[PDB]
């Protein structure tokens, strides 16, 4: 079932965000747990858990466009083998329920264009890639 | 020159942010002066201002992957009288000059596929739309 972590799943959270990268061959810093507990404890932030086979982690952070904030689905994740059976679907559905306890006024994810099924579960699920007619486009520096 | 914003520049900012809007025929929500105001005041985003003909608001919330915040440019604006004068080039490096010292660990940017000037001027300036081969879709969903 779908639970809001607390700071002690922050080690479940992290080896689950491990998986993800390595599943996706990127390398992952040191201190995920530390900083997940950090995280969950203290900032305008929170993950939920899908048992321990998949995870969310949305930020809120403010906007001059609505008086609550915007939500950012920073990360979302399923365990390669419990794919494909509606536990996507159930942790989305929950950061829809979750953000608008905070009168969210939007809900952003990037993803890169070649995940075509990422792409298509989220629109299926009443995301789009367009305002005013056209695309939008993530532009990053790492630093 | 370009300084930081202060809660007594809300009404200067909220100004720019309508203008911009209402150049790309974009909604203008009721209350700007005084979100600003209170957004402002905070410690997770601030306001860069030139004068009173530009400015860029940035946002900071957490990632478990840096120690720091993640940045992320949510507005960039520059009057139209006092663009390709270098206005925006200066607010992009005062940017990164400030969010250094919050040691964010990275700067986002949401650009329109459609905006190839804006997308050839950050690309100048460091930023990249394509991770591992691939380019980042920005999907959205308004509540
Ligand atoms: C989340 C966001 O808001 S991103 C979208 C950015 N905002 C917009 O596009 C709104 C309308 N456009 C503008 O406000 C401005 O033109 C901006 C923000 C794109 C840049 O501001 P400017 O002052 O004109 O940029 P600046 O003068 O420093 O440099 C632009 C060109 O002039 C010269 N300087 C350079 O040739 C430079 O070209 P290059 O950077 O591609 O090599």
């Amino acid at each position: 079932e779908i639970r809001v972590a607390e700071v002690a799943d922050a080690g479940v959270v992290a080896k689950l965000l491990r998986d993800f990268n390595t599943e996706f061959d990127t390398p992952v810093p040191e201190g995920l747990e530390e900083r997940f507990a950090q995280i969950i404890a203290h900032d305008d932030a929170f993950v939920l858990l899908a048992g321990d086979i998949g995870f969310a982690y949305v930020t809120l952070r403010p906007s001059p466009y609505y008086d609550g904030p915007v939500a950012m689905l920073d990360e979302l994740y399923v365990a390669p083998a419990h794919r494909n059976r509606g536990v996507g679907t159930a942790l989305l559905q929950r950061v829809f329920e979750e953000i608008r306890k905070h009168s969210a006024g939007e809900l952003q994810i990037n993803v890169d264009e070649v995940d075509t099924d990422a792409r298509r579960f989220y629109e299926r699920h009443g995301l789009t890639n367009i305002e005013q007619g056209s695309r939008m486009l993530l532009y990053i520096r790492e630093l």
